[PDB]
């Protein structure tokens, strides 16, 4: 049953990209009558050694809160999920946000924050949260998609460091990852806080975490956030954004990752604000 045949895997359209690889649309349809289920397939476009990686990690998470991992297909080939027509929540929240409450926010982050406590549980840093690697089950149900990134933590060791600087947009980076590519559950924590100013803008293109840093920002760029970030300037509060919520995303954002509260100790905190 985790074994799709090449053969079988009927492309349909391209669904998006991310990480040096693409995410398809595809009927496994071993009939040929068009009757088949829909999957989302990812496939790369040692690059090879890092997409084996990611399939062993997504294949051992069983979680409500992280995207189904499905099987693979071989020529490992191809990474096969469950299809979540909803898409991402970066583009959800847009299209919906006259019918979303901070109420059904609040849901999402306490549904995130779920998922990202049983990462921590399994030694996983995610290293690329952000709501367009969040994915709509429903208008209730939010999951955690995209492991191209994620890293498991040894036994002994409890933060990652990386050898070059990475490749994805600077703004959702812990100070620590922008000065010494260290990563770790606590800069997942920084990245978590990112996403709550993302939800509570309802991912406005205006107001972005990159529109509203490089507003308040010869010196690159990321050393600029560097310099803004460490002066103690944060993202102000979104528009309408409840105190409590701004409060969260403040104590995510403490400039030592030992201060940022855990995503234990986040959860209760979330379910108290939804309730
Ligand atoms: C998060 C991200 N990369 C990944 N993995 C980033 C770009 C993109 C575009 C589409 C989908 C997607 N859509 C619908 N159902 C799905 N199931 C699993 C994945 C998926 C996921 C992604």
């Amino acid at each position: 049953p985790t074994i799709f045949e090449e053969r079988h895997l009927k492309y349909i359209s391209q669904l998006g990209k991310g990480n040096f690889g693409s995410v398809e649309l595809c009927r496994y349809d071993p009939l040929g009558d068009n009757t088949g289920a829909l999957v989302a397939v990812k496939q790369l476009q040692d690059q090879q050694r890092d997409f084996q990686r990611e399939i062993q990690i997504l294949k051992a998470l069983h979680s409500d809160f992280i995207v189904k991992y499905r099987g693979v297909s071989y020529g490992s080939l191809r990474l096969v999920m469950e299809y979540l027509p909803s898409g991402c929540l970066r583009d959800f929240l847009q299209r919906h946000r006259a019918r979303l409450d901070a109420s059904r926010l609040l849901l999402y982050s306490s549904q995130i924050c779920k998922g990202m406590e049983y990462l921590g549980s399994r030694r996983c840093v995610h290293r690329d949260l952000a709501a367009r690697n969040i994915l709509v089950e429903s208008e209730a149900h939010v999951k955690i998609a995209d492991f191209g990134l994620a890293k498991l933590l040894p036994l002994d060791k409890d933060y990652y460091v990386v050898r070059e600087p990475g490749q994805s947009p600077i703004f959702w980076y812990a100070p620590e990852s922008l000065s010494d590519n260290i990563f770790s559950r606590q800069s997942d924590v920084w990245s978590f806080g990112v996403v709550l100013y993302e939800l509570f803008t309802y991912c406005d293109k205006s107001c972005s975490p990159s529109a509203e840093f490089l507003r308040m920002m010869d010196v690159p760029a990321l050393s600029r956030l560097l310099e803004l970030l460490e002066e103690g300037q944060r993202l102000p509060a979104p528009p309408a954004c409840p105190a409590e919520v701004h409060e969260l995303m403040k104590l995510c954002w403490a400039p030592s990752p030992q201060d940022r509260p855990s995503f234990s100790a986040l959860g209760p905190q979330l379910d108290m604000l939804w309730s």
